């Protein structure tokens, strides 16, 4: 029995968490006794800082990191971090499914990493301990970010401080005050209870969190051909399900945040929307 350990950093009740479990279910139903999928959520096997090298070493067989986290291996997927480049997940999808988007799946092949699919999470929102109505409001704040040069620049542009931190550490980061704001999808915010330490959200939709499902090329290429081809067909099926439901899981998470009674969500006025775009679009200059 071939074992595929799939490690990720999110909660089970999320787009990625459910996708990893659906992959497990369909593989074990279609390849029972031949392939086993062992899913490790919430950084229970490896966290942000160590998963990629574990994949390269063969300690894990499948990951699905945020597109924001690949700079050490390629700078070709930085495009996905540019603020306001994609209006919505449908726009992201059009890029991902296009010839140019598909080619990025092989961007790390020379490093021994193979991209198998894109999975959606959703658009990013802003949070802080004070209201974020207009860009001036971010000045002097300390935002947690994924480990991305683009996202560092995004907050530098807003005259704020950014701090790269692993996803597992965000809650305590905000609780202790080493950071006091961040950006993320509704799903990630609610599932990790970060709304408990962030009173104010702004529905900015200013970026996204999406994933590239990846494996170790040596492992993937070493599989019997039938197993590899079948796994790829199953992955594509799972991807349709992940992507069909990611919008709903995020909307449900937003509802939970409102039902918590401890946070509020600001709807940007048209003028505020334009102001945030103007303040953030200059970061594209540095990543042509």
């Amino acid at each position: 029995p071939i074992v595929i350990k799939f490690s990720h950093v999110v909660a089970e009740n999320t787009p990625k968490g459910q996708g990893a479990l659906l992959f497990k279910k369909l593989v074990e139903q279609r390849l029972g006794g031949r392939v086993e999928v062992d899913v490790y959520p919430n950084s229970s096997l490896f966290g942000d800082g160590k998963e990629m090298e574990a994949l390269l070493l063969g300690d894990v067989q499948m990951l699905a990191p945020s597109l924001a986290k690949f700079e050490q291996y390629t700078r070709k997927v930085q495009i996905f971090d540019l603020p306001f480049l994609f209006d919505d997940i449908q726009a992201v999808d059009r890029f991902q499914r296009s010839p140019q988007g598909r080619a990025l799946l092989t961007s790390m092949q020379g490093k021994g990493i193979l991209g198998l699919a894109y999975w959606h999470n959703g658009m990013k929102q802003l949070s802080a301990n004070r209201p974020l109505l207009e860009p001036e409001d971010a000045r002097g704040l300390k935002f947690r970010v994924q480990a991305s040069d683009v996202l560092n620049e995004q907050f530098r542009q807003l005259r704020a401080i950014s701090r790269k931190m692993s996803f597992a550490e965000v809650y305590q980061g905000l609780q202790t005050g080493v950071v006091n704001g961040t950006e993320n999808t509704w799903s990630n915010y609610e599932s990790q209870k970060v709304n408990e330490v962030q009173k104010y959200f702004t529905e900015s939709n200013h970026g996204l969190v999406d994933y590239m499902v990846i494996t170790n090329a040596k492992f993937w290429n070493g599989l019997p051909a039938d197993i590899r081809e079948e796994l790829q067909r199953i992955m594509d099926e799972v991807t349709v399900q992940v992507n069909l439901e990611a919008e709903r899981l995020n909307r449900d998470a937003r509802q939970r945040i409102l039902a918590s009674g401890a946070s509020e969500i600001h709807t940007l006025s048209p003028q505020q929307r334009a102001d945030w775009r103007q303040a953030m679009q200059p970061v594209w200059q540095k990543f042509r």
